[PDB]
């Protein structure tokens, strides 16, 4: 971003390395036996000891500090993201429900498709211009680098690991986007020759022409092929690319602003599931039968429009996480809700291009295998949307509590219910006061947690008694959060030592290799929030095969919560695990108000 905001903001730190073992092993009381407790602590210990592993370890750390922007930032890069081979599509990419548009026809839809375009190109102007309002978290200045990553930008398929090639700050930057409709990418032009971008109007003569130049699905969803392993994805990519045409296509979809999808209509299917399969639509495309062809999973920045009104978008991961995403969300959508100025006339305009693909017996082969592929994916999902109507951030608030830590205990609650037993827990924690810091971890299960929905279920505890525990287990976790946020929890810190130890060629420290260690990093519960203005709702797959993947927005009379698991386990469901957590907030709530404070 604006070279001297980032100036100014503080480098990321490397926390102390006895601090952050202490709140590892406090971390880890809740989650593992006294035995394992017992083990892990005499490693710390020595590990931690003058001339040991882990101060020539935590010494590398804070060299690494002093000679880079950030220490952690490539090494969380491509641990996180581009050596993950799984792939994007589900367990990587976040998908984005926006609030569904009032069109009831092709040129609504195309109407919303059009403003949407605008309001994009309105929001990148104060990128290119670096005229971007500056945000804050914790009282203090936010890194902007994220925005700088999100357009003109795409990922890259590669043999090993993969890349990300960025065109925003290019020779001549790009001026178009690309639009899909029935499997076939365009490339539309936004911009006009002296450099001013295209109307609402114009855009939409120009969406026009693109959708009658692809009125059936009769070519093949080569980008399906994006919605594959990493490592089989890189190899189809590098055959596909053999042919001038088709390198030319991927080419233009790579520098695209962004990517706009024009899907079809899906299957009316019940209304008691309705929002679960529009969530599908927008993670993966519900299908090589649906939508998941007429999608590029590499690229960044994509936005889905559905015939039914329905919309909303799927990004990937690897350029920024959800705050960015949704502020750009926020801005877009209350563009397309300003009224129409006086409409003027818009001379001929050229005919969008069409990024034809030259198939063959091989690519086809790909394609097929893409299907099957993602077939299974699929149908090993199990989403869950619920919509809490009940309140929002307002109660926790007329409490003096936290409401993203009384929405985290009460996960706390919910999981320990089922389950009897609580387990490791990730939320994410936006790192953004640092220069281009990303994220770390804060840990929902704790001491105070445990100590709470033990106590919340025991019928022999005053409920005088489970109110006192649950302000403590919220206050926990907030000034778990506090630290967070300011670079002082240990996740990343630990992840770093073990990246460090590699580098130094040492044999791997048994801290690292620890049973302990393990069951920590083994996140059944895998969760973040997302803030926004607009009634939209984020989700994403589990991070584990055992495990939920939970995120929500925190609206002021309500919260909009999304629950994925896998149904390859059999001790896990989506359903099942929302309405624990619908009502734990209840009873949180109920036990509170059984007992107010003020006298
Ligand atoms: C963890 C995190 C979400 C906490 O955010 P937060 O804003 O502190 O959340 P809180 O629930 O504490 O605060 C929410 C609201 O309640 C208020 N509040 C907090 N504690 C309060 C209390 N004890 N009494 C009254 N109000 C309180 C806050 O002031 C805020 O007010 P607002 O509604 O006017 O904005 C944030 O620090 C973070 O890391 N965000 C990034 C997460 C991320 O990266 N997500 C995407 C991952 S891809
Ligand atoms: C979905 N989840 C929590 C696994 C990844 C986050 O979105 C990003 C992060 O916390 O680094």
């Amino acid at each position: 971003s604006h070279m001297a905001h980032q100036d100014a903001l503080p480098r990321l730190p490397v926390p102390p390395l006895q601090q952050s073992l202490d709140y590892y092993l406090k971390a880890l009381q809740p989650i593992v036996s006294e035995e394992e407790w017992a083990h892990t602590k005499q490693l710390v210990d020595e590990f931690q000891t003058s001339g040991g592993v882990g101060e020539r370890l935590q010494k590398g750390l804070e060299r690494r500090a002093k000679k880079m922007e950030n220490w952690l930032s490539e090494w969380w890069l491509k641990t996180a993201y581009l050596q993950f081979r799984q792939p994007v599509v589900i367990y990587s990419s976040p998908g984005v429900i926006l609030p569904k548009q009032d069109f009831v026809d092709l040129q609504g839809q195309l109407r919303f498709a059009a403003k949407l375009i605008e309001g994009v190109l309105d929001f990148k102007s104060m990128i290119d211009n670096e005229t971007l309002p500056v945000e804050f978290l914790g009282g203090q200045p936010l890194c902007m680098n994220q925005y700088y990553q999100i357009l003109s930008s795409c990922r890259v398929p590669g043999p090993k690991q993969d890349s990300v090639v960025n065109f925003l700050k290019s020779k001549r930057p790009p001026t178009h986007i690309t639009v899909v409709h029935n499997y076939q990418f365009f490339e539309l032009d936004v911009y006009h020759s002296d450099g001013t971008p295209l109307t609402s109007d114009q855009i939409f003569v120009q969406l026009e022409k693109i959708w009658n130049s692809s009125l059936q699905s009769n070519k093949e969803p080569v980008g399906i092929l994006t919605s594959n392993h990493r490592n089989t994805w890189a190899k189809a990519y590098n055959n596909l690319i053999k042919d001038k045409v088709n390198r030319e296509s991927v080419n233009s979809i790579q520098k695209s602003i962004f990517t706009v999808c024009l899907d079809k209509q899906v299957p009316r299917v019940s209304d008691d599931v309705y929002r679960n399969h529009v969530a599908g639509q927008m993670l993966h495309g519900g299908g090589s039968k649906f939508n998941s062809g007429n999608r590029w999973f590499d690229k960044t920045l994509q936005f889905i429009v559905a015939e039914d009104g329905s919309c909303g978008m799927v990004y990937e991961h690897a350029a920024a996480e959800g705050p960015p995403i949704v502020a750009l969300v926020d801005h877009v959508m209350e563009y397309t809700k300003k009224p129409e100025l006086v409409r003027s006339p818009m001379v001929p305009l050229p005919m969008p291009k069409k990024l034809r693909f030259n198939i063959t017996p091989e690519i086809k082969n790909d394609i097929e295998k893409a299907k099957q592929n993602l077939s299974i994916m699929i149908q090993d999902l199990d989403i869950m949307m619920l919509t809490f109507h009940h309140f929002g951030k307002d109660f926790p608030k007329s409490e003096k509590l936290s409401p993203d830590a009384f929405i985290q205990v009460a996960l706390q609650l919910a999981y320990y219910r089922i389950y009897g037993q609580a387990c490791a827990t990730y939320e994410s924690a936006s790192l953004r006061m640092f220069h281009l810091g990303r994220t770390d971890t804060i840990r929902s299960a704790s001491i105070d947690s445990l100590a709470f929905v033990k106590g919340m279920g025991d019928s022999t505890v005053p409920e005088q008694q489970k109110v006192e525990l649950l302000r403590k287990a919220v206050q926990a976790h907030r000034a778990y959060t506090d630290r967070a946020i300011r670079g002082e929890a240990f996740d990343r810190h630990l992840l770093g030592l073990k990246l460090q130890a590699i580098e130094d060629l040492v044999s791997m420290p048994d801290i690292f290799m620890d049973t302990s260690y393990a069951i920590a990093m083994h996140f059944n519960l895998s969760t973040s929030q997302v803030p926004a203005k607009t009634d939209c709702v984020m989700f994403f797959g589990p991070v584990v095969p055992d495990g939920y993947g939970i995120c929500y927005n925190p609206m002021e009379a309500h919260i909009n919560f999304s629950v994925s698991a896998y149904n390859s386990c059999a001790e896990t469901n989506a359903a099942r695990m929302a309405h624990y957590l619908e009502k734990a907030l209840l009873d949180m709530r109920t036990l509170l108000q059984n007992h107010p404070r003020a006298k």
